[PDB]
């Protein structure tokens, strides 16, 4: 790889891929989690830090964080 990627820093389709895959997999106290980091900061959702990261801003158990995030990566 000689140029600059594409999905750098962060792409569209990326943030929206993942909302989307929260909804359309996780459910009941694992989506909401999940989309509302991702609707909360965009920043922070696809190339957010470590489930410990997501696990203290959302004040949540970082085991959830870990199941939503492998369930909605486990696409790539």
């Amino acid at each position: 790889k000689e140029t600059v990627p594409y999905q750098i820093p962060y792409t569209p389709s990326e943030l929206e891929e993942l909302q989307q895959n929260i909804k359309l997999e996780l459910e009941g106290k694992e989506q909401e989690l999940a989309l509302e980091l991702l609707n909360y900061l965009n920043e922070k959702g696809f190339l957010s830090k470590s489930v410990e990261e997501i696990s203290d801003v959302l004040r949540c158990s970082v085991e959830e964080l870990e199941k939503v995030r492998q369930k909605v990566l486990r696409l790539e």
